[PDB]
């Protein structure tokens, strides 16, 4: 009996922002004015002219193999 | 009995924003005026002139290979 | 008995925004005026001129193989 399985296989994930070009991007003025506001539970707020956001919860790899 | 399976295969995920060109992208002025507002539960707010978001929960790979 | 299966397969996914050109995209002026609003439950709000958004929950790959 000769048992010589060969695995050269590639499992690859390229997830998120990759190889992009952003030439001279520009956010104009942002102006937020607030008066007599009332809040009675949690507040999350974000303010800003130019944003570039990447989230990657994904992109995981799994490779299960078995020989008998 | 001679057993010589060969795997050279590829499994590629390529997910999100890839290889894009943004050339002089311009966010205009953004102006937010808020007066006498009442909030009795949770607030999320985002304010901005130019925004670029990539979100990737996906793009995962699974390879399974069994030999008997 | 000789057993020599060869796998050269290329399982591939390309999901989201790929290889686009955005030449001088211009968001306009955005003006939001709010007065005397009541919110008895949760609020989510995005305000802005020029948003690029890519969301990819999908694009995953599964490969199963068995030899007997």
């Amino acid at each position: 009996i000769v048992y010589k399985p060969v695995d050269l296989s590639k499992v690859t994930s390229k997830c998120g922002s990759l190889g992009n070009i952003h030439h001279k991007p520009g956010g104009g003025q942002v102006e937020v004015k607030s008066e007599k506001l009332d809040f009675k539970d949690r507040v999350q707020s974000k303010i800003g002219s130019l944003d570039n956001i990447t989230h990657v919860p994904g992109g995981g790899n799994k490779k299960i193999e078995t020989h008998k």
